[PDB]
């Protein structure tokens, strides 16, 4: 398998857990630290790194009734300038730039208590498919799938339905969305951490999928896997792969990668592309930072890129 060796640039460092990059509708860039702890006990941050300067500034540190949370993964939304986030203690959050956020769900349409989600994707058609890898949601003492299999998947609906369309995952991570040409989502792609394996289905329409399928297979035995993922302009699926020191890229197909990128660290954590360029901002948990590089092409665009009143 070809690997390819391009220059990492460091961007900001110690955030705990470093997670879920993202750019907004504004080119602002922001990160979550996940692993911030007060006493003991969970106070994940949100935060927003002036990519100019590097700085920091936090402006969320999510809590419920005293329980702080875990947020690991982000996407901006289209129609207003707002971040959803999972959150391994919260479920999912609508996060304002201003600082203040929303629990979304103490419960699924089903009335069963949500779990703890660690990353989403929005399709085209605005919704949300998320990764549930621990357990039930606090107050619910802390639990995650890295050992057994409890990890489920969530559509969020444009209606605002928490639908759970997959359960049984050991430890679902990174997911991702495949669009046709014309912009009508078709696939939806999950990774499972320990297991080595992405998983595929066919999305029929919102909050269904079908036929789910051992998609891609990930490099390595070491402890970790197919952590945060994302589609290049052309499709090409980039995956970090935590503890191999490198990021995949896997072709339209899938299967093994075809081609490695070359990480200047061991943990490879998440990566987002900065709108209408090559660059890919990747975290990682070896020095809890954020790096850059430049990829082949431009990233895939994100939902949050597309126009509700768009004529082409
Ligand atoms: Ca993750
Ligand atoms: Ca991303």
């Amino acid at each position: 398998i070809p690997v390819i060796e391009p220059l990492f640039t460091k961007v900001t460092e110690d955030i705990p857990g470093a997670e879920g990059p993202v750019f907004d509708k504004n080119g602002d860039f922001y990160i979550v630290a996940p692993e911030v702890e007060v006493n003991g006990k969970p106070a994940g941050e949100i935060l927003r790194i002036d990519l100019k300067t590097g700085k920091k500034t936090v402006i969320c540190k999510p809590e419920v009734n005293g329980y702080g949370g875990i947020p690991a993964g982000c996407q901006c939304d289209r129609d207003a300038n707002q971040l959803f986030v999972a959150d391994m203690r919260l479920g999912l959050l609508v996060v304002q730039t201003d600082g203040t956020f929303e629990e979304i769900a103490k419960k699924d349409s089903e009335g069963r208590r949500m779990q703890g989600c660690n990353d989403c994707a929005f399709d085209y058609e605005g919704n949300l498919w998320i990764t549930a890898p621990a357990g039930e949601v606090a107050p619910a003492d802390y639990t995650r799938s890295m050992q057994e299999k409890f990890g489920s998947i969530y559509c969020f609906t444009t209606d605002g339905q928490m639908i759970q369309v997959d359960t049984a995952f050991q430890f679902p991570n990174g997911i991702a969305v495949r669009h046709m040409n014309d912009g009508r989502p078709y696939q939806l792609i999950v990774a499972e951490t320990p297991t080595k394996k992405l998983w595929s289905y066919d999305i029929k329409g919102p909050a269904k999928i079908e036929n789910k399928k051992v998609w891609g297979h990930i490099p390595g035995t070491h402890e970790g896997g197919a952590d945060g993922m994302d589609f290049d302009e052309d499709n090409n699926l980039l995956v970090a792969n935590l503890g191999s020191s490198h990021i995949e890229v896997f072709g339209p197909d899938g299967g093994q990668p075809k081609m490695r990128i070359r990480c200047p660290f061991e943990k490879p954590s998440n990566l987002h592309f900065k709108p209408q360029t090559k660059t890919i901002f990747v975290t990682e948990h070896e020095n809890n930072a954020v790096w850059k590089f430049e990829w082949q092409r431009n990233g895939k665009k994100q939902y949050c890129e597309t126009l509700k009143f768009g004529i082409f």
